Parts: C-alpha cells; structure tokens; sequence
C-alpha cells in the first residue's frame, strides 16, 4: 500500500499506534559518521540545488514554484500563495540551517522542479500526561520519563513537486535527501503536518473558519449561503449581519507588540504552552522572530494596562489564488497563531483578533482545534470546515493524543 512509507521509521498502522505507551525513537541509534556524505542519487538530468532563502532572487524562484504548484483544493478553486516575505520568515528563524532547504532543478535550463524545507524547532515531545499516569500505575515511570527534556529537532514544510512531475516518485527522493541532510547535523527526528492521511498521525484536528467578508466568500464559492438563510427576504443581508464585527478593538490597552515586550510575552506564552503535551520551547530570539509584527506576514498585539503586558495574540497571513473569478484574484486569510490570556477570557481576546483582521482587509480567519481553540468556537461564530490537519513525527513513537493537547502551530 505504501511503497515508500513502509520503508521509513514511522508507526505503520493505528493498531501499532495503539500499542505505543512511551515516547522514544523508532530506529537504531546512528551517528553522523554513519550517514552518507554524498547527496542521495538522482537522475542524471536533474540536480540538487540549495536556495539561499535570505536572497530575494532565490526566494522568488521558490515562491513561483509554490504559487503555481503547491496545495490546492480538489475542485481546483483555490491554491495557496505564500508570499516571498512569508517564506523568508518561515524558513530562516534563528539558527536555521541553510542546507535544510532542498530543491531539485532540471540541469539543462535550470527549471525548478521540487522543494522541501526543514527548520530547527525545540520541542517538548516526551510521554504525554495521560500515558505518564498509566506508567505510574504500572511502576514504569522511569521508562516514561526518559525523553521528557525538550529536544532540538527538524520541522518539515513546503514539500512540493511541479505538476508536470507528479506521480513519478520524486517526493520520496526529496524526503530521503532532506533526511540525510538533517541526520548529517546529528538530528534524528522531525515533526510535520499534512491534510492527507499517511502512516500514522499522533494527533488530528479539524479546521475551523470564521467568515469576515461573507459577500466575497460566497462570490468566490469558498462559502455558500446556508439553507436556513433562505427563510429571509434578503439572505445575503442577513448573512452579512450575522458576521458583523466592531470597527475597532474592544480591549483597553490593546496595541502592537514591540521589542521591549519580548521577555513578558515569552514568559506568559511559555507558562501557557507548558499545559499541553506537545509544544515548542522558544528563546527570546525565537519569540522575537516568530511574534514581532512583520508587514504582510505576522500581526501581533499585546494587552497592556497600567504598564504591564497581561495577554497577547498573533495571527499570520496566507493568501490563496482564486482560480478564474471575474471580481477577485485573491482570498486573504488570517490564521490564528500563538496567544496567551491571563487577564481576560480567551473569547474576549480572540474577538479583538477578528476585529483587527477584519479592519485590515482579511476575508476569513482560519485555525485548527489545537491549543484552547475549541473554547471560543461557538461564541465567536467559527464553523468546522471539511479539512483535517494531521500531526506526524518521523522516527518517534508517540501515544495518540487529542488535538487540544497540541501546542505547535504549523505555518
Ligand atoms: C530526521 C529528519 C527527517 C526529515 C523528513 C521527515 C518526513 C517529512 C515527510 C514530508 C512532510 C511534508 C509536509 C508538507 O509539506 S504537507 C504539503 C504537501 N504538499 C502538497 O500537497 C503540494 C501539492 N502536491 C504535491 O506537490 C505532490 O503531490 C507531493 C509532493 C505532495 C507528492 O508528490 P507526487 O504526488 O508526485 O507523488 P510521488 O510519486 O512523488 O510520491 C508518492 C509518495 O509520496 C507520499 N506522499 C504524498 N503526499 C505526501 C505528503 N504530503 N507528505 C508526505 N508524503 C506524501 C505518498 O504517500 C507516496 O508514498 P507511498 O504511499 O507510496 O509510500
Ligand atoms: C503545512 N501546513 C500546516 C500549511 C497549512 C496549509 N494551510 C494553510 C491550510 N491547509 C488546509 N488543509 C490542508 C486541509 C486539508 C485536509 N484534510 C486548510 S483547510 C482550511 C484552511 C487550510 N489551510
Ligand atoms: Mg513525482
């Protein structure tokens, strides 16, 4: 069934997943010296290329591949259009490894055919709370605790093969070369997500959407007018009214995050994320990188009253190309990023996210039911979509956990 995935160190079935009781590696311990020094073999008409994702022109080359060949829906209505500024932000965090950005070009004329990217992340990925209780009940605490310490691993994203090269087994080659480059730096696990089901997720969550511009969403067929609104003389007027938001934030002391806020935002974020089984650990440099505002890319606000930051939220922008509409070329989506609330209920904090996103011309707010995202779904009028986001590890056995025990946002 899976000619490539069956050869890899990942749990092969749900049944296998059911028997996993402790976090730990799947594979034998290996050393850098055991890993081939030479790139993985590739057809003589192709070549490996490492783009410089801080150099405008290489960023643009990768941007065009993704613009034209990255994730699209099954009805080919929308295709993600991650911006050049977003890609530099996502792929070049503190201490990133340029070698983990891997491309294939056709040698002749240098057409770009494929990409995959890894970035470092420090992840808590030790045995989850409910399985540590089971271990305690059996006298197996030491085994369960072995990998409690946060680990420096690889996060993989942006796997893409050109549409003309699909179903030729190029993605496994990209994956094998990425793995080799990661292993050559003495890193042996990765974390990744996908909308598709592969062997075998450790967690899965539904996607949720919150309409900000329903007229546009219906025009481009992201949304339709729900059946219940047909009982009204003006269905669309009633739909617009249902999703109306304030024109300015409601929380006193909301303002954009600045450099001086990094220590307090790090503190409140890390205290919050500790509550979840799987989550990132961020240094001050990483809090700076992932949360300070970047035009067009990431938007972060703090609540500060009386000289103290007590809460914050962040969202990031991913537009999609709208394939063939005469009124609109783009869907402008805002995705819920990290947040922490200590002074107000989460729904009150995230309402301001929706208000700011709407004010800035976003059409929809998206999120997965990770973190405490379920706590404000109903009041804030999110609805489940048809997608799921599945969380995977490479070379890591891990008990199944609920998505409300995951605190890693994947871009
Ligand atoms: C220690 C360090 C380790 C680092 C590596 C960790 C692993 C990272 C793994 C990557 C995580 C990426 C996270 C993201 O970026 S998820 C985003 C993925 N990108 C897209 O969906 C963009 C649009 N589609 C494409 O570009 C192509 O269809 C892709 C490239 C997805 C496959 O190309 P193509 O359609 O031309 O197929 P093939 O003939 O070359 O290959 C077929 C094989 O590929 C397996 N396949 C299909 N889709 C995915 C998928 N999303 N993750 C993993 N495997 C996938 C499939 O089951 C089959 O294997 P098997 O069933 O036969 O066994
Ligand atoms: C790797 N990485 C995490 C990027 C996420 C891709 N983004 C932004 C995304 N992806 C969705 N799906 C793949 C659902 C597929 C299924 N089942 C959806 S569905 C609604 C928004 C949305 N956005
Ligand atoms: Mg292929």
């Amino acid at each position: 069934a899976h000619a490539f995935w069956s050869t890899q160190p990942v749990p092969q079935t749900e049944d296998e997943t059911e028997k996993i009781v402790f976090a730990g590696p799947m594979d034998e311990p290996k050393t850098v010296a055991d890993i081939p020094e030479e790139p993985y073999p590739i057809a003589s008409t192709f070549e490996w290329w490492t783009p410089n994702m801080e150099a405008a022109d290489d960023i643009h080359a990768i941007y065009e591949l993704l613009r034209d060949n990255y994730v699209e829906d099954d009805d080919s209505m929308f295709r993600f259009n991650y911006s050049e500024e977003f890609l530099q932000w996502a792929l070049c965090p503190p201490n990133y490894i340029p070698d983990w950005h891997v491309a294939v070009r056709r040698k002749a004329d240098k057409k770009l055919l494929a990409f995959i990217a890894g970035v470092p992340v420090t992840l808590r990925m030790g045995t989850p709370k409910y399985m540590k209780v089971k271990a305690q009940e059996k006298g197996e605490g030491e085994e369960a605790a072995k990998y409690d310490e946060p680990r420096h691993i690889c996060e993989i994203n942006f796997l893409c093969v050109h549409k003309q090269l699909r179903e030729k087994r190029l993605a496994p080659i990209l994956i094998k070369e990425a793995t080799r480059r990661v292993n050559r730096t003495n890193v042996w696990q990765a974390v990744y997500t996908a909308g598709v089901l592969l062997p075998t997720p450790y967690a899965s969550g539904q996607y949720f959407h919150r309409s900000l511009n329903p007229e546009k969403l219906v025009e481009i067929r992201f949304s339709g007018i729900p059946a219940q609104y047909q009982k009204f003389q003006n269905p669309m007027a009633m739909l617009k009214r249902n999703y109306q938001l304030p024109s300015a934030p409601k929380n006193s002391g909301l303002r954009e995050m600045k450099p001086s806020d990094v220590p307090q935002v790090r503190r409140i974020l890390m205290n919050y994320l500790d509550s979840f089984d799987v989550g990132p650990v961020f240094s001050d440099a990483e809090i700076s990188h992932y949360l300070l505002p970047r035009d067009g890319v990431v938007f972060t606000y703090v609540v500060e009253n009386d000289k103290k930051v007590t809460d914050f939220f962040s969202f990031y922008r991913i537009p999609s190309t709208v394939i063939g509409n005469s009124n609109y070329n783009l869907l402008n989506a805002a995705y819920v990023h990290y947040y922490a609330a200590t002074s107000i209920p989460l729904h009150q904090l995230i309402l301001d996210l929706l208000i700011v996103a709407h004010s800035r011309g976003f059409d929809v707010c998206n999120m997965v039911e990770i973190l405490d995202n379920r706590s404000f779904v109903e009041q804030l009028k999110f609805g489940a979509g048809d997608g799921h986001l599945r969380y995977y590890f490479y070379n890591w056995a891990y008990p199944k956990i609920k998505p409300s025990q995951v605190a890693l946002v994947m871009l």
